[PDB]
């Protein structure tokens, strides 16, 4: 997804600050769309990191954030 202010914050704020909110944003989508996947997605975020989603979640006009679960659990 894209939002001008969220895009700028995600690219300028402290690394740990953005990383913590990315995880919370993903878990919120998991709770809404695949609530039983909470423990599994949490395990995948810890092993694979979340900062690789810095661009697609806040700066990408061509990424639908609903697809973040499939992105995380896929290879
Ligand atoms: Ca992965």
């Amino acid at each position: 997804g894209y939002d001008k202010d969220l895009c700028e914050w995600s690219m300028t704020a402290d690394q740990t600050e953005v990383e913590t909110q990315i995880e919370a944003d993903i878990m919120n989508i998991v709770k809404r769309d695949r609530p039983e996947m909470k423990a599994e997605v949490q395990k995948q975020l810890k092993s694979g990191g979340v900062m690789q989603y810095n661009y697609v979640l806040y700066c990408d006009k061509n990424f639908n954030n609903k697809n973040i679960i499939a992105e995380v659990v896929g290879e």
